[PDB]
């Protein structure tokens, strides 16, 4: 009880100090946080972590938001265990005085919080190692109030920024909407203290993947709301952001009654001929229907390799190819230029895509607001238009050519087609009524999609004779390799609310699922360490029975 506040840098006591830093974190962008170095006595700090090492045994965890290293899993046997720390004396009296009244008087007074409990300890120790990653979040759990994380990497080498590991902060575009790039990116080193309150809609954070091979330790922890009566504590003393939008457009009548006429290998020579411009003749023939139908019928799912026929394969890839090795991906929101958008907020995904809509780019709420009132609709062949008009004036240059865009699109066009959807009503016996189409590319260190439900229509939910559940395709044209693992991430996931599919990108594949109520989707994030970006086209559509 004296010599807690000597197991601190003696500068925090200090009043002139303690003033200078409650101000720096009053005008703190983009919201408000602090960071104080070299906090805690030097061979303390270095006997915890030397604790750690001898004594924690960590175990990779991936998540779709997340991959680290953790020792919190408890009901596995390595799980920490905080009520015993016979073996981490030092880790004890760190925590000890973390959560000291001294402590607690200081660091509550700079950062505005109020009161904050000692007895509600909440810590835990993680490394992150090459690949490790969490995505953005805002921390916003229960009665966490402020955030701390003290870093331990190698106290006798700087960790540098190349490294990755770096705690980034996102600003707000509006409340609940923080913009998808970070504006702030703190490469943490010994005995260094990254800390904020815990603010709804607004304390966005993320730990960027650490790149290379070296070991990110981190003591990550939360002051709590006191306990009621605790040192005299006493209580009281959206969707319409998103983009792209899960939503579909209701298909003509022209194309729904035909998907029933035929319901009720039943197409033309000259359908089987529109076919085939896209569609390997393997699933064209009677027999690789009928594979299919009984594949479809036995799983509600096809996963199919060689989908589109050597024609499209080969001018895909080609197009796919080029534009990964000779132009510069764009990897930071403003400089998305048309015919893409980015994936917004970052708190739920992030990618480039093309819907076929007018073009947005999200930096201010001006932009949010002017799209949410002028709600448009996609055009693939006007999109075309535009793009080669733009693709004439700058010249079609090995550096600036649309021919990836323009491929892809007429991909999408295809799809887009009567009579691929007659030709998806036969594979799977349920005619459509609705659809949405996007060419998705997600880029290394940057996009991903978190486990999500499908999103019925609410107007049709009264319907007998829709299917409740959505029928999602996705077409994936990732030309690159090393992705068989896992661990570079992109794998499409289909798993229950045990897991459906787990499918790694790769070269012209199809998979095709009917999701009901409970099914979770999403695109892993995907390493900066990935060789090219994941490139495909999702397909969603609502269907009824015939
Ligand atoms: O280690 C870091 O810098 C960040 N950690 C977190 O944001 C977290 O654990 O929720
Ligand atoms: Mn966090």
């Amino acid at each position: 009880e004296d010599k807690i506040k000597g197991m601190f840098n003696p500068k925090i006591w200090d009043k002139t100090f303690q003033d200078g830093l409650k101000k720096e974190i009053e005008d703190s962008q983009p919201y408000n946080w602090g960071t104080i170095h070299e906090l805690v006595n030097d061979d303390l700090l270095r006997a915890v972590r030397k604790e750690i090492e001898t004594e924690i045994h960590f175990t990779k965890k991936e998540t779709d938001i997340y991959r680290v290293n953790q020792s919190g899993d408890l009901a596995n046997l390595s799980g920490l265990d905080w009520d015993d720390l016979s073996r981490l004396p030092n880790l004890f009296k760190l925590r000890q005085i973390l959560y000291s009244k001294q402590y607690r008087d200081f660091f509550g007074y700079v950062t505005k919080a109020g009161k904050l409990s000692g007895s509600k300890t909440d810590m835990s120790i993680n490394t992150y190692t090459k690949g490790c990653h969490l995505l953005t979040h805002d921390d916003v759990i229960g009665s966490r109030r402020i955030s701390f994380i003290l870093y331990l990497p190698d106290p006798d080498r700087k960790w540098k920024s190349h490294y990755g590991g770096g705690l980034r902060l996102f600003p707000s575009i509006l409340p609940n909407v923080p913009h998808s790039d970070p504006s702030a990116k703190l490469v943490p080193q010994f005995n260094q203290i990254a800390f904020f309150k815990v603010l709804p809609g607004f304390s966005f954070h993320d730990v960027e993947e650490v790149k290379v091979d070296k070991h990110r330790l981190s003591i990550q922890g939360w002051y709590h709301i006191p306990q009621v009566g605790e040192e005299g504590y006493i209580p009281g003393e959206l969707e319409d952001f998103e983009f792209p939008k899960d939503e579909r457009n209701i298909l003509s009548f022209h194309e729904v009654k035909h998907f029933e006429k035929m319901l009720k290998v039943k197409l033309s020579e000259a359908e089987f001929t529109y076919l085939s411009q896209y569609i390997s003749p393997e699933h064209l023939s009677s027999k690789g229907i009928e594979k299919l139908q009984k594949q479809f019928v036995e799983n509600s799912s096809l996963q199919i390799e060689s989908f589109l026929n050597d024609d499209k394969s080969e001018l895909l890839k080609k197009v796919i190819k080029q534009k990964e090795l000779e132009q510069e991906c764009p990897y930071h929101s403003k400089d998305v230029k048309a015919p893409w958008k980015t994936a917004i907020p970052p708190h739920k995904a992030r990618y480039l895509y093309i819907d076929g809509k007018e073009y947005r780019n999200f930096q201010t709420e001006a932009d949010i607001l002017e799209a949410l009132n002028n709600n448009d609709l996609p055009n693939f062949q006007f999109t075309k238009d535009a793009i080669k008009i733009i693709s004439d004036a700058s010249g079609n240059s090995r550096e600036n050519n649309f021919d990836a865009e323009l491929a892809l699109i007429d991909l999408a066009v295809f799809h887009k087609s009567t009579i691929f959807k007659k030709y998806l009503a036969l594979l799977t016996s349920l005619c459509p009524v609705s659809e949405q189409i996007l060419i998705r590319r997600f880029r290394p260190g940057m996009d991903f999609t978190l486990a999500t439900k499908c999103r019925f229509n609410e107007l049709l939910k009264s319907n007998p004779d829709i299917i409740d559940a959505v029928l999602e395709g996705t077409l994936c044209l990732t030309p690159s390799a090393g992705w068989e693992s896992g661990e570079l991430g992109g794998y499409e996931l289909y798993m229950m609310d045990s897991v459906l599919i787990n499918d790694p990108p790769a070269w012209n594949t199809f998979n095709l699922v009917l999701r009901d109520e409970s099914v979770l989707e999403f695109v892993k994030y995907v390493s900066w360490s990935a060789k090219s970006s994941r490139w495909d086209v999702k397909m969603k559509w609502d269907v009824k029975s015939c």
